[PDB]
Parts: C-alpha cells; sequence; structure tokens
C-alpha cells in the first residue's frame, strides 16, 4: 500500500516564544526555582539572643553577647532591635555606622584583632569604671594631652573599622579628658579605601549638644559617658591611617567581609533539609535559577532572577487526510505507520533519544552562558557583605533587572535552537528512510512514501530497525 | 489553460531591517510621534507672574506670589529667574537648594503644612518687622538661648523641606538672637531620607562672611536680615528629625511630589487642543512613543525615546515568466489570475484582512512589551519631580539611551514576526487552493497550477470564493 | 549524462555561532586586534624626568620641571612618584587632589593661565623667601586682614583648578599671615561645575595638627611653610567662584582636559612604528577593535573591548552519492561538474566575488553599528582625562562590559546575515542555470540536473560562462 513517518500525536500543552513566532508545544516547564512556604533548617544551629543582646552589644563584646567572636557561627541569627539599651556607655551612631552595623554583627568569616599593636604603640588604654562589662575598645588618653598622632597600619583583610570618640557630659570631665577648651571643634578622620571624618566639641556647643539628645540611654542611669561611632572601610593590601587625638576611641577589630547570616522571618521547621535558604523560605534542590529579590542567601545558591520564564519540554505541534501526525498510540515521539493501529505502527527510540539529548545540551549551554554573564556583571571575586553594604537603604537592584532581561532574551534563543535541532533531526531521519527504501519507491514529498507493491505490517516494522530488504517484497505491482 | 495565485504587484516603497536580512517592502511607517512646531493649549489655564515674583517668593508665600498654595494649578507656569530680589529678607541658597527650588515651586500636587504642630510644641514664632510681607516661615527663638532641641515628626507625603537659619549682619543682633559667642561654629542638621547639614558662625567669621557677600539683596535697602536655606528630603512613612537651636528657621511646608508644570519656550497657540505637551512643542494625539530627550511632560504621555524607527506597513516584494507577483490591477493584496487582465483576475479579501490583523496584533504586542520594559526600568511608583531632581544639573539620561536601544532591537523582531506571519498565511492559502482544486491537476510548485481542461475567466472567478466544482469542467483534455 | 553544481569541498576549519544554530565553516578570523609584547615608538620623543621631578613640582613649575607648560608635549612621559620631596614648601594634598594630579600633570592640551587677572584685581602676590625656586602660585595676603572676598571668573576651558592655603608652623607666623585667632576654623570654598571646600585652623588645633604630620617634608629642613591643596572642576561656558580669605593660595592655571600621555611599563623599542599605543604595548595597524581594559591610549585608536570573538571568513560546509559538495579541486568557492575531475570540473568567479563582497559589506556595517553604539554609550563630546578622573580609584568600567556584550551580540547577527546572503546567492545561481538549460531537462531537486543527451566536458565547461546552446546537443537520447 503506502507508508508514512512523522511525530506521535499528543494533546497540546502550551505555547512558547520563539525568535520569529510563537510555537505550540506539547510540554513545557519553568527555568527558575520557586520559593517555598517555610525554612528547612534540619541539622543546623539557630542563634537567637533577642532577649538580652543588641546590635551594638555584639560589636562591643558585652558579656553574654559575642556572636562575631564565636567559633562555629550558626547560619541563622537573630537579635534585638537596633535601638536596644546596653549595660555600659550611652552610644550614638552615624547613619553610615547604622547601615554597616546592621550587617557586620553577623559575618561568618574570621575577624582580625589589632588592639595589641595599639597597646605597644601608645601604651595602655584608658580605664573607666562605667565600662566594666564591656571589653572591646581602645581609649587613647596620653599623658601629654591632646598630643595628636597618626596611626598607620597595613590591613590584613577587607572589612569595616569603627572609630570615634568617648566623652562625658559634665564640662569638668570633658576638659580633664580631652585637655581642649570647650569652644573648640576637633575632628577624627579615617583614610582607608574611602575617606571619612567626624567632628566633636564641648557638651554645651554644637554639634555634641545634639549627640547627648540623640543618644541611647543605657540600662544603668548613673553613667555620664557617651561613645560616638562612625565606620570606615579598608582593603586587604593597602595601608589605612587614623588621626587620633586625646579622648578618641576605636573598636580594635577588622570585621572581615564575606557571607553573613540571615534573620528568619517565616516559620522555622525541622525534619527537612535544603541547600539554598533565604529570609522568607528555602528553595528546591538543584535549581538552575532562583526567584528572589536580592543576592542575600546562605548555602549553595545559584544566581537570582525576579520572574520565571517558560522553556520547551516536548516538541512543536505541526498538525491539525495526512498532516504530519500519527493517529495511533505509540511509546515514543517519532514513529512510522501504514494507516493501521495496534500492530501496523511502530516507534523508533533513536530519534526520541536524540531529541531529549538536544534539549538537555541546549539547556546546559544556556545555563553556562547565564552564569558567565552573572559573573561578568557582579565580578568573580564578589562578596555579599560589601554588595549589600554599598547598597545601603536602597531595596531595588538595577543589576538584577539587567540580569532578568538577559535571561528573558536567552530563553527565546534556547527555544529557537531546540526547535531548529528537532527539525534537522526529522529531516535527516526522513532522508535516511528515503535512501533505505530505494529509487523505485515513489516519494510523496510530505513525509509519506508510496510503494509499487503491497506493504503489510511486517513490511512496516522491518523498516523500524532498518533490516528491511527489497527481495522479499518484489512480488505484485500496485500504485 | 493554467491558473496562478500570488500577490498584487505594487511599487516598492523602501527597505526595513529584518533579523537575518533587509526586506524590500511596499510601505512602512514610523513607530514614534514627532514634536510639532507650536504648543496646543486650548482650554487650559496659563500662569505668568514673571514681572512681579520669583522662585523664592512662591516658596515663602509673598503677597501676590502663592502658586504652590493655589487650588487649581495651571499646567503652564512662568516666573522670574532664581536671583530675583524679594520684598522681605536677603536670602542665600545652597546649590542643592537651587536645584530643588527650580522644581518644587511649580508642583501640581497638594502641599502639606505642619506649622501648627511647631507652634504648640515650641511656642510662638519669632517676630521681625522686615518680614511683614512674607507669611510662611517659623523662627525658633526660645526664652533661654540657645536651648538646643530635636524636632521629630512623621511625614505625610514625599517631598522636600527647606530649613536653615535667619541671622542679622551686626554682631549685636547675632549675639542677641543666637546667644552664642562670635568665635563659635554651630550646625543645623536634617535627618530624613538622607542626611544634610549646614554650618554657621559669627558675622565677621567664616563661613558666614561669604554668606553676606554671596547673598541676594532685597528690594528694600534697610534690611539687615539674611536667611540661609538648605534642602532636605523626606519619606511618606518614616519620621524625619531636625536639630533646632536658637535662631534656626524652617519653612513649614512639605512640597509633595508629583507632576510639575512646564515653562513654555515656543509660541503658545490657542484654537487647537492636544494631549501630550512639552516645553518645546506639543505632540500628536494617540502616539505610541514620543521623540523626546527627557521624561518631563504634562497630560497623558507615552514613553519617550530619542529617535524614530521604521516598522512595516505593507508586505515584502518577492518578485522581479512568473516570479510570484500579479501584473493585473486588483483591489487588495492577494489574488488569483490566469494571465488575463480586467476580467480574468480576481482578488480575495480574506488574505488581505488576515495580513492587516497580523500587522495590528504584532504592533500591539510590541507596544505592550515596550511599556512593560519602561515600567521595569523606571519603576511603577515613580514621579517626574524626584526623577528630574535626582538628575540635578545633568542633562544626559542613560536610562533613555537604554530604552531607545531596546526599542531599536524590538522593531527588528516586529518586522521579522510580521514577515513570517505573512509567509505562513500565503502557504496556508496555497495549500487550501491545491486541496480544493483536486488531485487530477498538475502542480507546478511555484504557486501556479496547470489543469487538464481549459479554465476560462469564469473558471478563475469560481475558485475565488471556493464555490468551484469539478463537474462542469470535465469537458476536453489539454496539457 | 548528468550535471551538478555546488561548492568546492575544503577541510573544515572551525565553528561559528549563529542565532539559531552552530555553523561549521572552512575559515574564520577574530574581530578585534590583540596587544603585542613591546611598544613601537619610532619617530616619537619620550619624556623621562623621574630622577629630579615629582608630580606636584610639575604643577608648581619648579626649575627644570615644566611638562605642563611645554609646546610640543611628548606622547610618552615618566616622572617620580607622588610622595617625592620638592625643593620649596612642604605640601599636602587631598585624596581628590591626588587622584586629579595623577592625571593633570601630563595633559597634552593647552593650559590657560589667569594669574595676571588676579594680580590686577587684588594687587601683588604674597612674598616668601622659601619659595624662590617655585614660580606658579598666587598667595593672597591683603593689607587689611582677613578681608574676605569672592573671586568670580568665566572659565576659558574645561579643566581642574587647585586651591587651598599656604600656612606656617609657628603660631606667630600664622597669626601674622592670617590675622585670625588660633581657636578659629575658617573655610575655603570652590563653586564651579561642582562644590568643594577645605578647612583650616591654628597650628595646635584640628585639622591642621594632622596636616603638619601628614605633610611631605622638603629637601631643605629649615622651612616652616606648608601648602595644602585641593581640586575643583570648572566648565567651559559657565563661571567659577572662589571664596578667598587672607592666607589662601591658588594655582592660577586651568589644566584643560584632553588626551594625556601614557607611562610605559614594558620595553620601549625603536626601529618600528604603529598607530595605537597602550601603557603595556602597541596594537596592530588598521585594527577594527582593541582588546584593552580601559579607554586610555595615545594616537588614533578604535573602540576597546575586553575579549575577542570569531567571525566567518569562508563558507558553511553543508555536506558529509551527491550531498552538495564537489570532489574535484577548483580555484574558487562555487563550481559545476559532471563527476569528472581534471577537465569536467569548472568554477565560476562571479559567485566567489559576490560572496567576498557580501562578507566585506556585512563586516563594514557591523563596525559602523559598533562605533555608533560606542558614541551613544560614551557621548560624542567625551574626553579621556575627565573619563578617567571621574572613575577615581575604580579599575572596573561597567560601560566597557556593556559595550563588549553588545559586540558579542552583534557578531552573531553578522554571521547570520553572511550565511543568509550566501544561501541567497546559491539559490539565485541554481535558479538561473535551471532556467538557462530549459524545460526539457529533468530536475533532480538536489542541485543536480539530468540531461536527455550526453553532456561531455566541453558541454559542462561551456555552461560555466553561459554560452551554452541547445542546437548542437540535440543528438542522441538518454535517460
Ligand atoms: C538590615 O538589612 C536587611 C537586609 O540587608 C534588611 O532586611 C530588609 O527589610 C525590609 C523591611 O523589613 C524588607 O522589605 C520587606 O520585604 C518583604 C518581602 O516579602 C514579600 O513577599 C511577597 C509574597 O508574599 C512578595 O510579593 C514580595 O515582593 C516580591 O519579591 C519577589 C522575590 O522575593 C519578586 O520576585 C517579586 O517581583 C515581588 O516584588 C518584588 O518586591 C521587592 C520589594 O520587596 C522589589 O524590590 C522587587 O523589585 C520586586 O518588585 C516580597 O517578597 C515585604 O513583604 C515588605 O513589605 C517589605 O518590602 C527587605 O526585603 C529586607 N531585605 C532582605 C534582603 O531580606 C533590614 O531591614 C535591615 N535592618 C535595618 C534595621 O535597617
Ligand atoms: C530647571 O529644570 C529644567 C528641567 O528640569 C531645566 O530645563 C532645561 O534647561 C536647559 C537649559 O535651557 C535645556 O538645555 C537646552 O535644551 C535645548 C533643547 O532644544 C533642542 O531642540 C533641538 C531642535 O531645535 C534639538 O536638536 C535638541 O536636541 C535634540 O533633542 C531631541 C528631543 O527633542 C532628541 O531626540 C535628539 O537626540 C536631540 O539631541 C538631544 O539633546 C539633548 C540636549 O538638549 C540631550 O540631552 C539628549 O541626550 C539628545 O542628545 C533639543 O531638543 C537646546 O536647544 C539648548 O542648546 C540646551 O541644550 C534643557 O533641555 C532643559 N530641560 C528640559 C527637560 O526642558 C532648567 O534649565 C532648570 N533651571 C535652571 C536654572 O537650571
Ligand atoms: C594614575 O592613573 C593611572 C591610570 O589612570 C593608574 O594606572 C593603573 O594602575 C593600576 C595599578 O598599577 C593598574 O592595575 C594593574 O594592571 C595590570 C595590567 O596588566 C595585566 O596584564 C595581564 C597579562 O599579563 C592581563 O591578564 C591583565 O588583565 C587583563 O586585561 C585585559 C585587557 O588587556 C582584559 O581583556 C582581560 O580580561 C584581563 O583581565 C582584566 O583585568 C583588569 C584589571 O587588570 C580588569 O579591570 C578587567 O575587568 C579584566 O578583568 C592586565 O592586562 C596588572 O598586571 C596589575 O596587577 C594591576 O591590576 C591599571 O591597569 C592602571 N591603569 C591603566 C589605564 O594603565 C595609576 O595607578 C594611577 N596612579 C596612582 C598613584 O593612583
Ligand atoms: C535536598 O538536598 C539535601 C542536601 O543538603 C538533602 O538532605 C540530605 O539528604 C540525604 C539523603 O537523604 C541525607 O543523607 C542527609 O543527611 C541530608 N542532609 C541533612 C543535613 O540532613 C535533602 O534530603 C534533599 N531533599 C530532597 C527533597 O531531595
Ligand atoms: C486631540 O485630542 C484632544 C483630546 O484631548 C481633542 O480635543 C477634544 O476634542 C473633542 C472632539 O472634537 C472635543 O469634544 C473636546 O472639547 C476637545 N477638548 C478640548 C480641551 O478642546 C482634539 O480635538 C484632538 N485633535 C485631533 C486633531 O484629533
Ligand atoms: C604601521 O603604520 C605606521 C603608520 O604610522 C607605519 O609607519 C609609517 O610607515 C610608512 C610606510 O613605510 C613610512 O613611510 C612612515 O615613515 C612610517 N612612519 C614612521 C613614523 O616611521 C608602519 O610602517 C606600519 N607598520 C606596518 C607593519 O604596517
Ligand atoms: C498512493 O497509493 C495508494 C494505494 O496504495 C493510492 O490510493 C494513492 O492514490 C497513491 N497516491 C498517489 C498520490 O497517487
Ligand atoms: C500541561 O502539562 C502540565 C504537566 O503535565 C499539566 O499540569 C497541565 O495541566 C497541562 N496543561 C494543558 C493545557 O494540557
Ligand atoms: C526602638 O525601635 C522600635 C522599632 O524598631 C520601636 O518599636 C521602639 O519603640 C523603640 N524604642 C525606643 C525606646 O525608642
Ligand atoms: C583656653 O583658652 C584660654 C584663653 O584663650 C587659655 O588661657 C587656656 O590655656 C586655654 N586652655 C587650654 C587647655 O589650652
Ligand atoms: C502548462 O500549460 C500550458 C498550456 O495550458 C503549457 O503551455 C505549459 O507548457 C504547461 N506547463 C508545463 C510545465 O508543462
Ligand atoms: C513611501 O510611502 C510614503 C507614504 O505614502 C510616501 O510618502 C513616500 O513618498 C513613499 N516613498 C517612495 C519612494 O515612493
Ligand atoms: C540674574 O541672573 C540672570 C540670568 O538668569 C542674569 O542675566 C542677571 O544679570 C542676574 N542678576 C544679577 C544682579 O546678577
Ligand atoms: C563667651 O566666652 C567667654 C569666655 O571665653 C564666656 O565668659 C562667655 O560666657 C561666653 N559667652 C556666652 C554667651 O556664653
Ligand atoms: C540521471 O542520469 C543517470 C545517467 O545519466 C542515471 O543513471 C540516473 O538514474 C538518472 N537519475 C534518475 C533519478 O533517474
Ligand atoms: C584554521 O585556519 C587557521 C588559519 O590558517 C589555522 O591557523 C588553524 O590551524 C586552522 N584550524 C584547523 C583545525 O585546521
Ligand atoms: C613613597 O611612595 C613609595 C611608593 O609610591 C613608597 O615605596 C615609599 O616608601 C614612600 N616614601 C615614604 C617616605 O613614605
Ligand atoms: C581674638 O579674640 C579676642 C577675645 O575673644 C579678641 O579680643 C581679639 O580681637 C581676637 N583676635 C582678632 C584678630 O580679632
Amino acid at each position: 500500500n503506502q507508508i508514512c513517518i512523522g511525530k506521535a500525536i499528543k494533546p497540546i500543552n502550551g505555547t512558547v516564544e520563539t525568535v520569529s513566532r510563537m510555537a505550540k508545544v506539547t510540554g513545557m516547564k519553568k527555568v527558575g526555582g520557586e520559593r517555598m512556604q517555610k525554612i528547612c533548617a534540619k541539622g543546623e544551629q539557630i542563634h537567637d539572643s533577642s532577649s538580652a543582646c543588641g546590635i551594638v552589644s555584639h560589636h562591643l563584646k558585652q558579656e553574654g553577647c559575642d556572636f562575631p567572636f564565636l567559633l562555629n557561627k550558626p547560619k541563622f541569627a537573630t537579635t534585638g532591635p537596633m535601638n536596644t539599651s546596653t549595660t555600659g556607655f550611652n552610644f550614638y551612631l552615624t547613619e553610615k555606622a547604622k547601615s554597616w552595623m546592621n550587617i557586620t554583627w553577623r559575618v561568618l568569616g574570621e575577624n582580625k584583632d589589632f588592639g595589641d599593636n595599639l597597646v605597644e604603640k601608645y601604651g595602655e588604654s584608658g580605664a573607666t569604671s562605667e565600662g566594666a562589662t564591656l571589653k572591646n575598645y581602645y581609649w587613647y588618653v596620653p599623658t601629654a594631652k591632646p598630643g595628636p598622632v597618626v596611626y598607620e597600619k597595613l590591613a590584613e583583610c577587607t572589612g569595616t573599622i569603627y572609630y570615634g570618640a568617648l566623652l562625658s557630659d559634665a564640662e569638668a570631665g570633658y576638659i580633664a579628658v580631652t585637655g581642649r577648651n570647650v569652644t573648640e571643634r576637633w575632628d577624627v578622620r579615617f583614610t582607608g579605601s574611602s575617606e571619612s571624618s567626624i567632628s566633636f566639641s564641648g557638651p554645651k556647643q554644637s554639634p555634641m549638644e545634639e549627640y547627648i539628645i540623640k543618644s541611647v540611654r543605657s540600662s544603668v542611669d548613673t553613667v555620664r559617658n557617651i561613645i560616638i561611632l562612625d565606620s570606615g572601610r579598608v582593603k586587604k593590601g593597602e595601608t589605612f591611617s587614623i588621626s587620633l587625638s586625646s579622648g578618641a576611641v576605636v573598636i580594635p577589630t577588622i570585621f572581615c567581609d564575606g557571607d553573613f547570616a540571615v534573620t528568619p522571618q517565616v516559620q522555622i521547621d525541622k525534619d527537612c533539609a535544603s541547600d539554598c535558604h533565604s529570609a522568607y523560605g528555602s528553595f528546591p534542590n538543584g535549581s538552575s535559577f532562583i526567584i528572589h529579590h536580592s543576592v542575600h542567601t546562605v548555602g549553595s545558591c545559584p544566581p537570582s532572577i525576579l520572574r520565571n520564564f517558560d522553556v520547551i519540554d516536548g516538541y512543536e505541534a505541526t498538525w491539525e487526510f495526512f498532516t504530519g501526525g500519527i493517529q495511533g498510540a505509540i511509546d515514543g515521539w517519532y514513529g512510522v505507520t501504514n494507516h493501521d493501529t495496534g500492530k501496523g505502527t511502530a516507534a523508533d527510540q533513536t530519534s526520541t533519544q536524540k531529541a531529549v539529548e538536544a534539549i538537555t545540551n541546549k539547556l546546559n549551554e544556556a545555563i553556562e552562558n547565564g552564569n558567565q554573564r552573572y559573573n561578568q556583571l557582579y565580578g568573580l571575586a564578589r562578596t555579599q557583605a560589601e554588595l549589600l553594604g554599598n547598597l545601603g537603604k536602597e531595596v531595588n537592584d538595577l543589576r538584577l533587572e539587567t540580569f532578568t532581561e538577559f535571561i528573558r532574551l536567552e530563553t527565546i534563543l534556547v527555544n529557537t535552537r531546540i526547535i531548529e535541532e528537532h527539525q534537522a533531526i526529522g529531516s535527516k531521519k526522513k532522508e535516511e528512510v528515503k535512501r533505505l527504501l530505494g529509487p523505485n519507491a515513489l516519494d510523496l514529498g510530505n513525509g509519506c512514501f508510496n510503494l509499487t507493491h503491497t506493504c503489510d505490517s511486517n513490511c512496516v516494522n522491518s523498516i523500524s530497525r532498518g533490516t528491511y530488504t527489497r527481495e522479499n517484497y518484489i512480488h505484485n505491482v500496485t500504485l
């Protein structure tokens, strides 16, 4: 009779966006992983000290609040609000210092201490009874007040250093500590990776009179000392300098950058594990991309995008006579038939395997391209700590928008390449079948062939594995 | 004889840019509208007070200059330059104050007042005879100078607040108002969405000695008071704080964000209305995009681009013996003929209607994609006032360049999609013709068919609406 | 017998990336030129004064160190480090001043002077015996100290101006020069294209006690004068103002922007010349692009990218029976044969010339598009001096990354268009030859033609130039 080849007919699932048109496909999936309901924290420590500690207490190493100086830092951390009351000095913080201490208290790296070098360079630190509990600060009060000096040091990592002043309230104490007249404004400057400065004066003179008002009172009500702080940034190789006068204070620790913990905001659930956790839930295992609005995450995490996109999973539906599809039911994607169902139709696994492998290879190449673009766009030697510190209070990252646009443009190319590869596979298969059939077999040109003899179902399935031979079918002539 | 189908031959208009090649088409149009010569301002109010007022006068609510406190603010406003002299105090403005006063005096929104709360918190304002004309300012002069305080308030909108000081020139007045020593430098700080500060000292002392020199003298020459102003930004939800001392002044009005009026620079023409207006001319009704160098506009306006692009409007000219075209004249785009002109050639409205629908749909999809990209790139909850304020003195916007590049890329995809859709329509039509014609008719493969019988002009017309029947044409045999 | 046409078979060289697939081509090249080992500086003079001069000495016009005031400024310059010791005053520079002096000492433009205007406005400059060697500065010491003034001037070019103070160490000298009390802080402010300021106070008072410590001591150890400098920026059309008090100093020279010299870091070799020189080597003549990590170069230099990409140079290898190629060896790309080698195979130069011209035209269009995009992305009126000054200490330019991505995307389109044009040329050639042979010749559809008669080597050879005629080959009939 006649024989035809084509694709198995399956119900249409959806539509994908090719470069030149929209293609109807029998199966599609989503490239990026989706956030889940809870946080999977099986087999991991949770640090919760929000009942006794504060943001500044960890920095200043108050008793019982020593997260930055721990040994095995937990991945999840939580503590009191920024305006908590400590048991030592009253404190005031610059906006930059606030934005940087929201982050630096929970870095998971190793913090370098240089208080000793200061001790041998400038003698013993200042001593006061109001800071008995607190144990991490150097107070520069030389005998020859004020005696300005410049402290030079080659940094050991890339981090943040907190510097400023520690001054009392009464004029007598201020004069006795600084040795300067009350009507004098004096500066403390920091020159590392960037230049920063802060100004001070007497208690009843600007701008310290606002430092008293805006200060955060301590737990004990009989302390007159206020510590005013500001932040400066260093570099691993470069040398940083601090301009120190009498009364100046500095927290002797370089809070090295790196990955920093997250503060849970949703339900914490045990008995389940994951690999990429966020502040609002974890993510499924082995995701190529992540639906997230930031680069802050813990564990092994792929690049983040803002919205999902659809990629192909089956094949194009090029059918509704013979239109290209096969009415029979077969176990595969491509097949050959003689308009008979049940025994006269067979499927070939080679084309299906080639199509699946092509889909997988195209997806892998696209993922590699996206990863390379992400690395170029953020930098190979990046760090979440500095990436969020430099952002500040801004919650919109335009680089994420650029990355999302790049992924959106890449998905269309993926679909186009997959469809073109499928078309090439089909053309090669039909040309091979035509060559195998021989030159005495008429070709319809639409994928069907019309033999000069009768071709039963054995005639059909013989072609399936390519063992068909012309000799056994020479008998009889028909058109 | 024989029958053929194809497209009507029309003169070639030009070339458009497809992804893979350049396509010669019989018609194109431009995606974006063009600025017109004049401004169409029919049925809209125009404000012009450049002969009596100035930028600062509107802020300070001078008698006869109260644009920000109006009820129905006109969309076109004009006033005197920045350095115009008011009838009240001599004034000095920081560069930020100038850059923000260029905008905030002509906002079309509603401004919020908080002078009352200041009155109850810190008593009555200071009194001076030199500011009788002015009516919008609060002068903080407590009984016990200096008496520093901090003013906290939760804002109601997103805008700018102008603060600073108001001090005399003589040393006696400065000492009487401020209560500070002349050899003292004090500060006024603003802490809202961002940190700002301003410094003052004695009249014969830096930095005020330059404040007198750079001040703008008033109309009356017997005033010794200078008001020094600076700008700060607030946020709708968060709380802003100002550090006040004796002598500090603040303008109690939050100039809320929103659209702001344009200052016409071309001829204003009545008797004609429009929808989108610019400072250099109006724009046509219902434009998909605007050829503009900035995002400042009034009325309903689409996204702005920097240069025009060509989109397809006809169809590709795939012809110069039959090449694909039809030499005869028909009312449409596609047609069928038997190499006869006038009565043997017939046209079908279905294919032309489908092509027009395809063009419209592709253009609509492109416009939607461009709008979505514009929204992503600027932000859904944006505001022209803050967008132009943050630019400052910069006249080049890189985001407009990015959007223009995106639109230039999108137009090529639009042309490719339209051409592919036209090709698909043509292929489907010729397949339908071949199946309707029958299996006894030879197919040339180039769109022509060669029948076994003679096919006159009535035969050609029969196929046109599909009522062709093979019975009445059985007679005679020809090849 | 039969005749076939196709492409000459050549070994596969490489693979290029098309929009929808990966293409195998017989020849490819690289879009951008590559840096070489040395610097080809034949016929160019080199300035080297690293043993006597310093960065600041060139600005201050020390004897024997006058690069900024030359007439024929060399393209290659080298001098001592920033912290060298001059023979006059001790000097201190701000971070901005350091970053801008790293550049402005070697600009190749013409620098504008305005010292005469200052002299005729405010009298003669201050006189000190410690700066006899130095010759480029204006010291402001009015008779009636302090006597603050504001200096207004309309700038002549776009450049940088260095301003600050020149103050002694002893209290008596400071009081005599400035005329102020020691416990006073006074500011010098600059308002041009931007705002800048610097502060000064007594010697035993902040922030000058740190200026003394951080200063660079001069060669002579008996000097007490320290010059503290800072940088401000001006615009060609606008007016800049400086707030001058007694004791302030300004370097009266606008260092106009433009191309600035490069400091060699590799071996300098004469006896060889090039067109574009970088700081680490020259580049090949007539390069379309440059593999460079910055926009700093001397001479005529094309736009810079970060990595090379591959573009097609031959043609696609669409073959492994006849598959499309020609087994014979011919001098060209396209040819016609009758399965005979040596005399039955001939090639046509028309198709080869058309293909080469298409490749050249596509590359030229791509280069034009890239240059235009570079112009939009940096600006038509750009300047290397300001483009590198605004960067500061940042070594990564995101704009270069964006341009590299744009070039990478453009290369794919170039390959696609070239392949499409080659396919169109082949289709036109085969259609033309099929038309030439006539309607009595059988068409295989794969590019091979099968004649009713025998077609010897002379027959196939005559077809190449199109002089084939039917009359002399009618003899004999064969299928
Ligand atoms: C110390 O630093 C911390 C981080 O460095 C600071 O943490 C930030 O705190 C903010 C306030 O507490 C917080 O902002 C809130 O975010 C919440 C997010 O939860 C929402 O969940 C919804 C579903 O239920 C989402 O619809 C919603 O937005 C979506 O986000 C998806 C990704 O998760 C996107 O794919 C979607 O497009 C969608 O829209 C996005 O919204 C983003 C804004 O949230 C926007 O930037 C983005 O462009 C998309 O448009 C969201 O996921 C909200 O419910 C709250 O209303 C509020 O916005 C920040 O998220 C915290 N940052 C991080 C990294 O967690 C901490 O405040 C600071 N401490 C101090 C004292 O300053
Ligand atoms: C308070 O704020 C106001 C707005 O926030 C400030 O208004 C700005 O004032 C500037 C100074 O007066 C003004 O700059 C001038 O702009 C004029 C524009 O008119 C030109 O018309 C030409 C045709 O006749 C055009 O060729 C020209 O440029 C074109 O613009 C097209 C759009 O119409 C673009 O598509 C084209 O690409 C082309 O090139 C653009 O040029 C832009 C610069 O003008 C450039 O930024 C852009 O990237 C393109 O390259 C232009 O349209 C010029 O004639 C003058 O020479 C001068 O440049 C600003 O345009 C005003 N801004 C707005 C939004 O109106 C106001 O100054 C401020 N107050 C104070 C005191 O500062
Ligand atoms: C006054 O101003 C001057 C300029 O205005 C300042 O000059 C800069 O000084 C820096 C410090 O010395 C200097 O940084 C060094 O650069 C060297 C470059 O040599 C390398 O050679 C390698 C091969 O041997 C390359 O692999 C290497 O990087 C490559 O660069 C290619 C371009 O040619 C890229 O295509 C490649 O991708 C590759 O990687 C790049 O690296 C870049 C950083 O180097 C990076 O920005 C880029 O994104 C790519 O990732 C490089 O070519 C290094 O050997 C040194 O280790 C150091 O990095 C700057 O290059 C100088 N700038 C210029 C324009 O010359 C001067 O410091 C300043 N003075 C003061 C006192 O501040
Ligand atoms: C997701 O991946 C995590 C890996 O981090 C899986 O957790 C581990 O699963 C293996 C196999 O059961 C266990 O042997 C490990 O003990 C698990 N890790 C921990 C820390 O408990 C997790 O099972 C995966 N989940 C899914 C659904 O695949
Ligand atoms: C452009 O659109 C504007 C709408 O803003 C048209 O102005 C209105 O036109 C209608 C119809 O004639 C009138 O009923 C309204 O009174 C008009 N509004 C005003 C304020 O006058 C305008 O006619 C349109 N112009 C063109 C050429 O289409
Ligand atoms: C690269 O281009 C430079 C252009 O400056 C060539 O240098 C010139 O070459 C011409 C041709 O011989 C000479 O007449 C000039 O005298 C050369 N200029 C100088 C300053 O020497 C250089 O020869 C080119 N090199 C190569 C390899 O093409
Ligand atoms: C193909 O063969 C069948 C019978 O096997 C016949 O009915 C049909 O007409 C043939 N097709 C063509 C195009 O002749
Ligand atoms: C498409 O396939 C998915 C996965 O099998 C299924 O959940 C969905 O219902 C399907 N949709 C249609 C329209 O067939
Ligand atoms: C501290 O801040 C929290 C919010 O972060 C607020 O609810 C609380 O009232 C504040 N406490 C004080 C004493 O200001
Ligand atoms: C403060 O100033 C007075 C007068 O100027 C001076 O006598 C006194 O020594 C100053 N105080 C200090 C600590 O120098
Ligand atoms: C088509 O028919 C015409 C006459 O009706 C004839 O001249 C022509 O040769 C035919 N075409 C072919 C390819 O046979
Ligand atoms: C193309 O069409 C437009 C629209 O009518 C017309 O203005 C223009 O002159 C045409 N171009 C040519 C070359 O005919
Ligand atoms: C005020 O500014 C204008 C520019 O808008 C200028 O022409 C005028 O001279 C200025 N007036 C004074 C007194 O400087
Ligand atoms: C100014 O300073 C002197 C001493 O320096 C002091 O006696 C006087 O009280 C000060 N003025 C005020 C208003 O406090
Ligand atoms: C083409 O002609 C050759 C001999 O010239 C012959 O062997 C071959 O069978 C012909 N092709 C076809 C399809 O018949
Ligand atoms: C491709 O051609 C280039 C240029 O001749 C040559 O250097 C390279 O070795 C070739 N590659 C292969 C695989 O033949
Ligand atoms: C000057 O700077 C160089 C590096 O530029 C450094 O090696 C040298 O030690 C410095 N000299 C002094 C005295 O600090
Ligand atoms: C310094 O201050 C004293 C008292 O405050 C004053 O008498 C003297 O005039 C001041 N110095 C100058 C140069 O004015």
